[PDB]
């Protein structure tokens, strides 16, 4: 009824993002990114990551029934 | 040429927005909400009201020649 | 293969914005407003500038040219 997805978050770089906030939909499913940028979830095959972190847009992924995902953060383009 | 709207601001969980404010189109008429959630304020039947408040997401909000009005504000989805 | 493309920066109301970045697009080129708003950036004429300062929205204007340009940058709509 789910499938593990195993994460890496990264910034335009290609660097680690970590800490970054990675939940199933607008669900309470959710984790965050290790010291090396990774995550797992247990998540629907059919359902959608939404990723976050402080400086960076927050995204919405799709699994599309993939085990293995990989998400690039961009930085706002604003601040206060 | 005015009706009085009076409005009551709450969050996804139904709690006051204390402080919020509330204003007529992009005007200078506006207010702000109470230890209860609530405004009032005199507008244009056909105007919309642009409620704001630190921490969430703006909203517009047609008055519709409605005197009673209520705005559930969502949270904004980034921060610095 | 250039123009100099001198352009002035303010706020709705007309003021200089000071030390706002001014980016060909989304390169390395880029510059600041002085302290009358002013700057100028050697660009490609059919390029677009990214124009952007603490506590506004952030703007693409397509150069379209133009040696002399004037933005109005609009206030953040929301914050934290
Ligand atoms: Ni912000």
């Amino acid at each position: 009824q789910q499938i593990t997805v195993k994460g890496h978050v990264v910034d335009a770089t290609g660097e680690p993002v970590i800490g970054a906030s990675v939940i199933e939909g607008k669900s309470t499913n959710g984790t965050i990114t290790d010291i090396d940028g990774n995550f797992s979830l247990n998540v629907s095959a059919n359902s959608a990551l939404t990723i976050s972190f402080v400086g960076y847009k927050t995204q919405t992924v799709s699994v599309n029934g993939k085990t293995a995902l990989k998400v690039t953060l961009q930085e706002l383009e604003h601040h206060h």
